[PDB]
Formats: C-alpha cells, sequence, structure tokens
C-alpha cells in the first residue's frame, strides 16, 4: 500500500504544517501537525476542557463506530517549546491520504497547554518519530508509521515540505518526479528515539564551505533550524545590523536586509537554503526588527534540522531494519 497527502503551512510565515487525517467511522477529518521530533498522535477531542477550546475541531469517539477505551491507558507529553497536553486512549481507524491503519492509538486530550489552546488550525499532533518516546503508559503505543510498516510497498515516508506553499507527505513509496539529481542517503542514530544523523558542514552564502561534523534530528514539528553558536555567529555576521537579543529570545535583523543562503553538508552532497527562507518577520506587528530563522542551539542540548531546512530539501525517512535519512535538492 501507499498514501499521500498534502500538507499546508498554517499561516504566512510556515510556522508549521497541517495535514489532513480522517480517523474513525464515519471519518472525523481533523487537520495534524505531523512531527518527526515525537510519536504521540494526539488530537484534541470531546474530552477536552471546554475552556482550552478555541476553534480547533475535535474528534468524539463515541459517534465513531470503530473507537475502543484502550482501558487504563494515559498519555502526557512536553515538547521542546514548553508546550503540553495528555488524556486518555482509543484505538480506532486513522487514515493519511488513502493509507489506513486499523487499531491506530488515538491519543485523547483531557488538558493542552496555552500555546496550542491558542493556536486554532491544528487540531492534533500525528508523530513520527520512533515509537520508542511514545509516552502512552502503561503499555507504550507504536506511531502511525510503525503499524502501516509491514503493509507499506517499500518501509519509507518522504516529507516535501513547501515555502509559503503547500507540499506533501508521502508514505511507501518515493516520488522520482519530486526532487532533482539523486538523493544522499546517511546514517541514523535511533538510540534517542529520533532521527538523529550527522551533517558533513556549512556555507554562509557564497562563502567557502567549512567540513565539521553536525549532530542534529530532522524534526518537522520544529519551525527553524537550530545550530551550534559558532555556526550562527557566523551566519548572522554576514548581516548587517544583525544581533543576539536576549529581550526577544534570539538573533533579529533589520527588516530592510535581503539575507545570504545558508548550506548544510549531507554526506559529499550540500542543500541550499535561500535566504528568503530564513526570514520569519516583524518580532511584533509593524516592528522594523525581523525575527531570524537560524538561531542557537545553545541551551536545548541537540541540533534541530527544523522546517526552515526541510523545507529546502525532498527528505526520505527510511524505516528499514536499520533507518537512514535521505535529502535531495529540488
Ligand atoms: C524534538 C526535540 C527534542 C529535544 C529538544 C527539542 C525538540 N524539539
Amino acid at each position: 500500500s501507499t498514501g499521500s497527502a498534502t500538507t499546508t503551512p498554517i499561516d504566512s510565515l510556515d510556522d508549521a504544517y497541517i495535514t489532513p487525517v480522517q480517523i474513525g467511522t464515519p471519518a472525523q477529518t481533523l487537520n495534524l501537525d505531523f512531527d518527526t521530533g515525537s510519536s504521540d498522535l494526539w488530537v484534541f477531542s470531546s474530552e477536552t476542557t471546554a475552556s482550552e477550546v478555541d476553534g480547533q475541531t475535535i474528534y468524539t469517539p463515541s459517534k465513531s463506530t470503530t473507537a475502543k477505551l484502550l482501558s487504563g491507558a494515559t498519555w502526557s507529553i512536553s515538547y521542546g517549546d514548553g508546550s503540553s497536553s495528555s488524556g486518555d486512549v482509543y484505538t480506532d481507524t486513522v487514515s493519511v491520504g488513502g493509507l489506513t491503519v486499523t487499531g491506530q492509538a488515538v491519543e485523547s486530550a483531557k488538558k493542552v497547554s496555552s500555546s496550542f489552546t491558542e493556536d486554532s488550525t491544528i487540531d492534533g499532533l500525528l508523530g513520527l518519530a520512533f515509537s520508542t518516546l511514545n509516552t502512552v503508559s502503561p503499555t507504550q503505543q507504536k506511531t502511525f508509521f510503525d503499524n502501516a510498516k509491514a503493509s507499506l510497498d517499500s518501509p519509507v515516508f518522504t516529507a516535501d515540505l513547501g515555502y509559503h506553499a503547500p507540499g506533501t507527505y508521502n508514505f511507501g513509496f518515493i516520488d522520482t518526479t519530486a526532487y532533482t539529481g539523486s538523493i544522499t542517503y546517511t546514517a541514523v542514530s535511533t538510540k534517542q528515539g529520533f532521527w538523529e544523523w550527522t551533517s558533513t558542514g556549512y556555507a554562509v552564502g557564497s562563502g567557502t564551505f567549512k567540513s565539521t561534523s553536525i549532530d542534529g534530528i530532522a524534526d518537522t514539528g520544529t519551525t527553524l533550524l537550530y545550530l551550534p553558536a559558532t555556526v550562527v555567529s557566523a551566519y548572522w555576521a554576514q548581516v548587517s545590523g544583525a544581533k543576539s537579543s536576549s529581550s526577544v529570545g534570539g538573533y533579529v535583523f533589520p527588516c530592510s536586509a535581503t539575507l545570504p543562503s545558508f548550506t548544510f553538508g549531507v554526506g559529499s552532497a550540500r542543500i541550499v537554503i535561500p535566504g528568503d527562507y530564513i526570514d520569519f518577520g516583524p518580532i511584533s506587528t509593524g516592528s522594523s526588527s525581523c525575527f531570524g530563522g537560524i538561531q542557537s542551539s545553545a541551551g536545548i542540548g541537540i541540533n534541530i534540522f527544523g522546517d526552515v531546512a526541510l523545507k529546502a530539501a525532498f527528505v526520505v525517512f527510511n524505516g528499514a531494519t536499520t533507518p537512514t535519512l535521505g535529502f535531495a535538492s529540488k
């Protein structure tokens, strides 16, 4: 089998991407944030504290003839941005772009933190990291990808995120029309439960490539590119007036600037992030200070190849017995 679904930016800045997902019988369609940095499929629901729901579409398990309470199971998660959610668990039929899994754990939120409430466009998350990170207790549950894997034509999914435009998540096949040149594959460590790999270096604009190992994770659920302070300083030093602002919480730059590109290495290959991808607009409405799309990972404890990086590439998440990651230009 295969599946193919379009993913759409939630706003004009590509702060996140939503993909429609069918849950239950008859189908209830929710717009979920596909997140290769976590491993829980959770949704706003009829059980979510009413004051914490503000415009989201909810899953109502009592209206699904295929929903079953997973007795005794609970979940609780907290993300790198400080947000969190928790609740109980049903199993139900879940379909993405024509690909169907029966008996998928659908984690129903009883509580969500303010940042989820305040974002009316995201109805939940669909985790695509390794199932060892799933938070369901006392019986850990599998991700949608892990449940689908054996049925797929090939044990892979791909992320093709757009810049200020829709893109595609495919399951079970590689669309050879969706990228240019060849796909370069690189080793993955699953030891922390993430799609963790090592970039071979970087360049700033038209500058020379610096060969240096940069361990990090491929994370579709993180907006920005978080890299070591040395790398980030070298980037922003090429932008007149750019500075790190403790009050704002990162590098800012004059909105009048034209930003240089940023290149990262994948083996002997190179992915180029155009400068415009690194512009996240005014720090507050009407400001002439703009927020940077490349930020320091110091204090996170891990480097994160988030959407800013991933949307410059066609990315293969290869879930074969030994997982690997593939990157192509597009
Ligand atoms: C996926 C992730 C892991 C660790 C810290 C932050 C994030 N976003």
